């Protein structure tokens, strides 16, 4: 969806969290060799943390997360949603708090794909 944040229209895409597909955010959308893993990192790493919410909170998202490595999507539903904390997106990797907070996880706590990038599944030699 081209930036529906439900704006406008009470409730689009549903506040509240889905099966968390999403991918743990901060890192490089398309990735390509460590010069540009490294330099779009540090930009979108700008925008991951902002602010932080509440500590108090990050044991039930970091309890969920271990749910949810271990395949259970359902816990980790149970967990955020039960709280009272949604998401628009449906992610483990990202929370809302009713404070007004927003959480954004990176994936070195979840997913380290995106830490070489550039294997021999494309790349060889960037010269040109």
């Amino acid at each position: 969806s081209l930036n529906e944040n439900s704006e406008g229209t009470g409730v689009a895409l549903g506040r509240n969290q889905p099966l968390k597909k999403e991918k743990p955010k901060w890192k490089s959308d398309y990735p390509m060799t460590d010069g540009q893993l490294r330099s779009k990192r540090d930009e979108f790493w700008d925008t991951a943390p902002a602010f932080e919410g509440r500590k108090e909170i990050w044991d039930a998202l970091k309890a969920a997360a271990h749910a949810f490595e271990s395949n259970d999507h359902e816990l980790a539903q149970a967990i955020i949603d039960g709280a009272n904390i949604t998401l628009p997106h449906g992610a483990l990797t990202e929370c809302y708090d009713e404070l007004g907070n927003r959480y954004q996880l990176p994936v070195y706590c979840l997913a380290p794909p995106i830490n070489m990038i550039e294997e021999k599944s494309d790349i060889e030699t960037l010269d040109i």
